[PDB]
């Protein structure tokens, strides 16, 4: 019998994927009306992470789970396009290529840091005396869309709208909707390709198309729009959950303070406990492949829990606990394998910064609210919709 999962997973998981982590290393689940296998331990999620056998081929997918709902019936539209023809829905050798053309884009890679302080200053310089405030939409959410978009070259005056269609999207659920939302984005991203084209400057659209092989709009576009939305909504998201660990545990907190040597080892603790990404990209099967120990079918999704395999008792000490002086190297967060986060070295510099500068400005930084007040998301994205924080 597939085990069933509801709301109440989406909001708290990490209670079942200790459930279901001590019956086997991998569980067949009901997510999404769709029948999938999860994997849960640590070894076995490193392994499916390394085999061919997992396919993300989003066309085979969209398929597979409509017939689960019976509906079997194109034009694919721009904005159809753009979410599905980016690296994670593709597989090698195609995805080689594309990964290669990206990376080949600069030093831009340097001064990237002096950004991030300068915009963090001017957030923090902006939030001084407010009282009790928003940190996730005055510090966390306003960073990495200021950090982002200005690598790309999203200007000032359109990145903030940009924002709102990201967070829609986030939001939004029904197809319908999406392939809306999406069509507008990839229009504005296509104009802002074009006036690079024609104007070759100092950010990441420019050198996308000057990098033999070159990126076609279709990939030009599905890149520099996957680089805006999981550089917004993910950044922004581990920024917040690692905030209200960092407030929630008031000890350690102090302990930062003072010895800013804890800073670079906390941001894996973070990404450790709670990660805004706890869950895999889907991926379907080719072909029967063993993951765990357990035969896992042809035509079947399988996704891989990071969440379950950095709280996984054998690979790490009270799995469960927040220690900021751990050795938490080893966490599946940022992924493994072919596919790995590309800009988690961006995602750790942000919040690495973007820490330290909240602590030295403000030593009375608390939650305003009850734990109890804070509620999370319907999002597979581990959110936390409001952190009322108290500077003083
Ligand atoms: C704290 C922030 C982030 C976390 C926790 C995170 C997590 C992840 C994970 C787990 C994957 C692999 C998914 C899978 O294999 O199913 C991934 C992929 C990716 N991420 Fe991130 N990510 C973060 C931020 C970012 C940022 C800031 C960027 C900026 C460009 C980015 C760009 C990418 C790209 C390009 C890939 C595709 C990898 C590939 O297909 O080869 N991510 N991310």
């Amino acid at each position: 019998t597939p085990e069933v999962l509801g709301e109440d997973f989406i909001r708290d998981p990490y209670p079942v994927y200790a459930r279901l982590r001590e019956r086997a290393p991998v569980a067949h689940v009901v997510l999404g009306g769709a029948p999938m296998w999860l994997v849960l331990r640590h070894e076995a999620a490193r392994a499916a992470l390394t085999d061919p056998g997992l396919h993300k081929d989003p066309e085979r997918c969209a398929r597979l789970a409509a017939r689960h709902a019976g509906v079997d019936p194109a034009e694919k539209s721009p904005g159809q396009r753009m979410l599905v023809e980016h690296m994670l829905g593709m597989d090698p050798p195609h995805h080689t290529r594309l990964r290669k053309l990206v990376a080949k884009a600069a030093r831009q890679i340097q001064a990237l840091r002096p950004r991030i302080e300068h915009t963090v200053g001017a957030l923090l310089d902006g939030i001084a005396g407010q009282g009790e405030v928003d940190l996730l939409k005055a510090f966390a959410f306003p960073l990495p869309l200021t950090v982002i978009s200005e690598m790309i070259g999203v200007p000032q005056a359109d990145q903030a709208a940009f924002g709102a269609w990201s967070n829609a999207l986030t939001v939004a659920v029904q197809p319908q909707e999406m392939h809306g939302i999406a069509d507008r984005m990839a229009e504005y991203l296509t104009g802002l390709i074009a006036a690079k084209r024609a104007a070759p400057d100092d950010d990441l659209i420019s050198g996308l198309i000057q990098a033999e092989d070159r990126l076609s709009e279709n990939e030009l576009v599905s890149m520099v729009f996957q680089l805006l939305v999981a550089g917004y909504e993910t950044t922004a998201h581990l920024i917040g959950n690692g905030m209200l660990a960092l407030l929630r545990h008031p000890d350690q907190l102090a302990a930062l303070r003072a010895d800013r040597s804890l800073l670079r080892g906390a941001v894996e603790e973070i990404s450790r406990y709670d990660n805004s990404l706890h869950l895999n990209t889907l991926s379907v099967t080719s072909e029967p492949v063993r993951i765990g120990g357990v035969r896992i079918p042809a035509d079947a999704f399988v996704i891989v829990s990071l969440g379950a395999a950095n709280h996984d008792p054998e690979r790490f000490e009270d799995p469960e606990r927040f220690d900021i002086r751990r050795e938490a190297g080893g966490h599946l967060a940022f992924g493994h394998g072919i596919h790995h986060c590309m800009g988690a070295p961006l995602a750790r510099l942000q919040t690495e910064i973007a820490v330290g500068a909240l602590l030295d400005r403000f030593p009375r930084i608390e939650l305003a609210v009850a734990p109890a007040e804070l509620r999370r998301e319907m999002n597979l994205t581990r959110g936390l919709e409001s952190l009322p924080v108290r500077l003083g």
